[PDB]
């Protein structure tokens, strides 16, 4: 809104999250999530469109505005030491440089490395 500040970024599920009580933040990974609160280590609090709750911080990897989110669509085993990543379908992961060879530079939440683009779709 015009009320808040303009934001260069923003965060993304990794993964389900299942609301354990009314305010929990229910979502599903590949969701864009606004944390409104990141005050507490173990719990934030986010806004997907209206609907606001809190969730883990473990389950969200964070957006800079202008990267593109991608969902794993066949799992691959990657030569590692030639900067190569091994994910699985249906992980989340954020594209980190340009595509080059068929693979793409991604970023788990605590990995990076070339992942086929023939393996990824954007969402
Ligand atoms: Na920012």
């Amino acid at each position: 809104s015009n009320a808040g500040f303009q934001q260069s970024h923003y965060f993304v599920a990794l993964y389900r999250f299942k609301a354990l009580e009314k305010d929990d933040l229910d979502f599903r990974p590949g969701e864009k999530i606004t944390v409104i609160d990141d005050s507490n280590e173990e719990s934030w609090r986010g806004k997907i469109g209206e609907k606001v709750g809190f969730f883990p911080p473990n389950f969200i990897i964070r957006v800079r505005a202008g990267e593109r989110v991608h969902r794993v669509t066949r799992s691959f085993v990657g030569n590692r030491e030639i900067g190569q990543i091994t994910l699985k379908k249906d992980q989340i992961v954020v594209q980190k440089g340009d595509e080059a060879g068929g693979y793409v530079k991604v970023y788990t939440g605590r990995k990076v490395g070339l992942f086929p683009t023939d393996f990824l779709e954007e969402i």
